[PDB]
């Protein structure tokens, strides 16, 4: 969406103070003095504002996943590509994707059904490039496994990283989606 | 320890109250009724209701690893010694090892910091052995990336699959550690 919006600038904004101080603890009063607006105009752009916590989230996977793709582009090989869909996905577990990324991992449990189901949605498509990326690397004779379950082992292997990447000191980034890469490609 | 040893019932009682009804909530009165003794007499066998709690904790990881090397001493093969200890792990993280095992998990907050460096100490030795083998598979050409990491992700990606394994309906465990075996050796 569009930041200039006043759509774009409650989203932008509410992506913040949900973070800063939590969803529950954000009331419609906070949101509307950090926009310079009156807590009533709020709803009308949102029916809720659960709804608003919906579309923080679903902006940042419609980010995550746009930029996912952009990098495939960039990318010729089976290898690079598998690399890229890596890279991306520790960038974001390693605090990129940012605030409204933080949001939707502690906050998900303040969602609504109807609010998840959406979000779950656009996690449907980013899985589905993985499987696409995933796909062609075993195609090509890359992958040794079946590939729903490689990507199953690979989301674990990444999302665990956060337990343990800042106690290496000297591993950068890059240089863990390397040896990712290593594990999961017969070859690159 | 001995089963049949009063500190051995006390032990293996303790694991099963201790998962039923959490560690907080399970008094020592409760402990004493369960073995038939009374709560005064207890705490002629450990010093603490912390230090039962740590000796539960110990008892489990003790016998998790007496099983891998075990497991390890029927396997001639680089292949099979790093999938005995894959399929170790997996039957450990599916509810293998029992209420012992569930209680490190969820009662891990509990226990005093003394009772956990001593916990964590035998994961030190426990995490020795998957060095020992995956140096072994790497030594022989199997493993492609550094030894270190590929156990960082090998542990996240078995852990992980708690959270999907049930869903999945008809893939049994073996076939899981197969299926990680393939992800993480370059040849089987
Ligand atoms: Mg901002
Ligand atoms: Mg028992």
């Amino acid at each position: 969406t569009d930041p200039e919006s006043a759509r774009g600038k409650l989203l932008q904004t509410a992506a913040h103070l949900f973070r800063n101080k939590g969803f529950e603890r954000t009331t419609v009063r906070d949101l509307a003095s950090a926009v310079g607006i009156q807590s009533g105009s709020i709803f009308h752009h949102f029916k809720s504002k659960d709804e608003i916590l919906r579309a923080v989230m679903e902006e940042t996977i419609h980010y995550n996943t746009a930029m996912m793709r952009a990098s495939l582009e960039e990318a010729s090989t089976v290898r690079e590509r598998v690399l890229a869909l890596i890279r991306c996905e520790l960038q974001s577990i390693m605090g990129g994707s940012g605030e409204a990324m933080a949001v939707l991992v502690y906050e998900w449990r303040s969602l609504s059904a109807e609010g998840q189901a959406h979000v779950l949605a656009l996690r449907d498509v980013y899985e589905q490039i993985w499987l696409q990326v995933l796909g062609e690397a075993k195609a090509a004779g890359y992958i040794r496994g079946d590939v729903f379950i490689t990507r199953r082992f690979l989301t674990g292997a990444l999302s665990w990283t956060t337990t343990w990447f800042r106690a290496q000191g000297s591993l950068t980034l890059e240089e863990l989606a390397e040896e990712a890469l290593l594990m999961v490609l017969k070859s690159d």
